[PDB]
């Protein structure tokens, strides 16, 4: 029911500037009834766990490992998140699907192992400037979508994101109402395949650029759930902002 | 001139498990004159620094991208390793290589930038049984450590470890002579292409399986300088031990 923001810090810090990032959140206010996650580097969990006001921001990571502990050098597993105290983790976003290879198969299992580890999920879609010059928008999105129904029985704990990739990094805008025509397509697919009551409770939050600039814009589609938000997240102020833009869609 | 040795802690370790490996740790002797790392999971490194002996331990991280900080969402950068305090990186590891297929000229670009960054690398080399099996293992070594000579200009924090990958998982035992074979091939390579004064100075540590019951006869093998452990690493004693191999090869 709550509107949704998650902040991605992405591959972004250094030990005094999340320090002061952290400080700067600390000073916000958050209305009642919106749920806020903010996503460190790994390396940050503990210092930010430690020292970001609870009553305000939950945690996140940004990925996880597709299975449990074991001889995987590098990654961190779901596992060890929830051990951590960890509620959350990002997983299948764009640059690890574009970057990492992460196909549609692999985020879903992700997904399913993260949510039997006891994190909630902000399952990452969206198909690229590609898929939609080529009329495959609605092949994409179902084929991902498809993907996490076949490993995800129980959507509880799932917030589906969906990132318009063909609108970041390409000199091209996405405006409020191409994010709610695939928010609505998105809500209307869900219906289908998981039914309207699971469908009309998932949180299906905008991934595309989200600024203190546009997001009461965007917050105000009908079908919008919330943000997840990228470079703006790394501006304490403006991420607070963002986290405001809920409106009518926080449920005190 | 330091007999070395990391412990590649891999995805293991919980909040309880990782302080309990910290304590037995804190408890064991190590020799003067021996380098001795621990790599955990970027989630406790955090923990690990404050409550790990200085005097005893360095930190490493067991990954770190290609580049700076940036839209790479998961990622942890080189900068953010050096400016938390982390003097030392394993790159290349075995199980990236193959898992996440990063290739030799990714493990080599990791390598020189998280060095241009300020950290120390264990850079991770090695041959599977299949390449064992075709008469390959020269042709791949080669390939490898070239990639890693076009990057590398100053060899002076490089720590070079040798993962005998056709022993690990095969059911296949490597034993000391053949360990050493490899080390003595790749010291005679890093005379060629570096300098014999170079290649002298340099640590060619051993990644096969090391455990406290193979270590002594392995580390009086004239072209092994130390160890890279894998799950011995996460018994404390047991890694003490092993660091404690070193004999007349500690440098006080």
């Amino acid at each position: 029911a709550k509107f949704f923001v998650g902040g991605n810090w992405k591959c972004n810090g250094s030990v005094a500037n999340v320090a002061k990032l952290v400080d700067e959140l600390n000073a916000g206010t958050i209305p009642r009834g919106v749920d806020v996650v903010v996503a460190p580097p790994f390396i940050y969990i503990d210092y930010v766990m430690q020292h970001l006001d609870r009553d305000k921001y939950q945690l996140s990571a940004q990925n996880a490992w597709i299975g449990g502990n074991g001889a995987f050098t590098g990654e961190v597993s779901a596992e060890q998140l929830t051990d951590f105290g960890v509620p959350w983790v990002i997983l299948g976003h764009s640059e690890r699907r574009s970057l990492f290879g992460e196909s549609n198969e692999v985020v879903a299992k992700k997904t399913s192992h993260a949510l039997a580890a006891g994190l909630g999920v902000i399952a990452c879609i969206g198909e690229t400037l590609e898929q939609r010059n080529s009329g495959s928008v609605f092949k994409v999105l179902d084929a991902q979508m498809d993907a996490l129904v076949d490993e995800v029985k129980d959507w509880t704990k799932v917030v589906l994101a969906y990132e318009p990739v063909w609108a970041i990094g390409t000199g091209v805008v996405a405006s409020p109402e191409q994010a709610q025509e695939v928010h609505a397509y998105l809500r209307q697919y869900c219906a289908k395949k998981l039914g309207a009551a699971v469908a009309d409770k998932l949180r299906i939050i905008y991934g595309g650029s989200v600024s203190d600039t546009n997001c009461k814009d965007l917050s105000k589609q009908e079908d919008i759930d919330g943000f997840l938000v990228g470079g703006a997240s790394l501006k304490g102020a403006a991420f607070v902002t963002i986290c405001n833009a809920a409106g009518p869609k926080a449920k005190p």
